DNA sequence: CTGTATCGTCTTG
DNA sequence: CAAGACGATACAG
């Protein structure tokens, strides 16, 4: 049921919206095999040149408790506050923290 | 089993 | 009618 993408994919995906920018409909043709949602998330969430690969710092985690407390579950305001994060990544640490917080 | 990328679905633009 | 948003879920390791 979940169809992930490859470094291939990943690869072409890039070149289409180099090609082509954010046209997500025109993107997701020069594919047999996605759409224009999962080639938009893809890029949106972990291909964009501004999003962040490096593992969470302590700080991160205290600025995201810190939003919380603030905002709720609210994880596209948070996400704001963290420059290369997107809501995806903010709502999916706090399901490992609170977790290893003992939900 | 956990951590996390994708997807169902609703909401907003 | 596309894009944003968030909970749930698949699934690799």
């Amino acid at each position: 049921k979940k169809q992930k993408f490859t470094p291939e994919e990943d690869e072409m995906l890039k070149r289409a919206v180099a090609q082509h920018g954010s046209d997500w409909k025109m993107i997701a043709a020069t594919f047999p095999n996605r759409n224009a949602r999962q080639c938009r998330d893809r890029w949106k969430n972990y291909l964009a040149p501004s999003i962040s690969h490096t593992p969470w710092t302590a700080e991160e985690d205290a600025l995201l408790v810190q939003k919380i407390q603030e905002y709720g579950r609210q994880w596209a305001i948070i996400a704001k506050f963290f420059p290369g994060r997107t809501d995806i990544h903010i709502k999916n640490r706090w399901v490992t923290i609170s977790n290893k917080l003992g939900i």
